[PDB]
């Protein structure tokens, strides 16, 4: 059922996460973590402090697609281990030094043509799969977009509702 998913969301934030290769929204799904680029960083610590949930919806670039979304468990923190993210061109370690923890609440993918019909109202009403990474989304649109993703029966909700 829906039920949990949706008081999960409820009074939630949402930030468009996007990932320049898979294999590092690979490793976040199989370890629980999440690093980005500072500017992002301090953005999402801020709203970790300030909702009673955040939620990152994960898009790998060119994909397509979103590839599922999750909860912050955690504000940044530094020096836990060292996160074997594969790093792209101009992209180093240091600056995907804070780690977040997640909580997956769906792995299952999205594609966008299935996003057609929700604007973000904070990108200027483009469509909801078109933003920069940290990109915030509204709570109407970022709501409807995790209702549209194929329920991950995998996941047991009951957990994430006791974090909050
Ligand atoms: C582990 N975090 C990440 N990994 C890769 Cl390949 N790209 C990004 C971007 C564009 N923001 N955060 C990222």
């Amino acid at each position: 059922g829906t039920s949990k998913l949706k008081y999960v969301l409820q009074d939630a934030r949402f930030f468009l996460i996007k990932s320049n290769n898979h294999e590092n929204v690979s490793l976040a799904k199989a370890k629980g973590v999440w690093s980005t680029l500072p500017v992002n960083e301090k953005k999402l610590n801020l709203a970790f402090r300030s909702a009673r949930s955040v939620i990152l919806i994960f898009s790998v670039r060119e994909s397509g697609k979103f590839q599922g979304f999750a909860r912050l468990s955690s504000e940044s923190h530094h020096g836990g281990s060292p996160i074997h993210w594969v790093l792209p061109a101009g992209m180093s370690a240091k600056m995907l030094g804070g780690v977040f923890k997640i909580d997956w609440i769906c792995r299952r993918e999205l594609p966008f043509t299935k996003s057609a019909h929700l604007t973000n109202p904070w990108n200027e009403h483009k469509p909801v799969k078109i933003g920069r990474d940290g990109q915030e989304i509204e709570l109407e649109c970022g709501t409807q977009l995790c209702l549209l993703f194929p329920p991950d029966e995998s996941i047991d909700l009951y957990q994430v509702i006791h974090k909050m």
